């Protein structure tokens, strides 16, 4: 029972962002700035209701979601896309969906010890991203 993902997390690792980031059109000038970049995640879960944030110096960016429900995402201040986005469970991992213009768009996001994994792939790119939880 792992499927609780409360709490501020700081990241300590952020593997081919670059690529990710490329994948998604992102130009060269931005890319340059976010790649160098601690993110923090904030999750407010109760249950399968999720409010997330995820902060740094360049740029914020919130995403809201139930599990098991579809929505529209439009990420803004990140590459502006619109996408239909579901959110499952498979075991206690957080699974996403997010069906466009990109194929292969999407992310998973599971916990192990006092880390939050979160893995984002875009077409043949996979971005690796570890944080550990911050104390209160
Ligand atoms: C918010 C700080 C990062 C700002 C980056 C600025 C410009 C790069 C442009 C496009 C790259 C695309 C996504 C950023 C990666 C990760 C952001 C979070 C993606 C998410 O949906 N996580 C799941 C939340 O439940």
């Amino acid at each position: 029972m792992t499927r609780d993902q409360n709490g501020t997390w700081e990241m300590e690792s952020n593997e081919n962002f670059e690529g990710y980031m490329k994948a998604l059109d992102i130009d060269f000038a931005t890319r340059k700035i976010a790649v160098r970049l601690t993110q923090t995640k904030v999750i407010d879960q109760d249950g399968d209701n999720f409010k997330t944030k995820t902060t740094s110096t360049f740029r914020n960016y919130d995403v809201d979601f139930t599990v098991g429900v579809e929505f529209d995402e439009y990420t803004k201040s990140l590459d502006n896309r619109h996408v239909k986005a579901l959110v499952t469970w498979e075991g206690d991992v957080l699974v996403c969906v997010q069906k466009g213009e990109k194929e292969n768009r999407g992310w998973k996001q599971w916990i192990e010890g006092d880390k939050l994994y979160l893995e984002l792939t875009c077409g043949d790119q996979v971005c690796r991203q570890v944080f550990k939880k911050k104390l209160v």
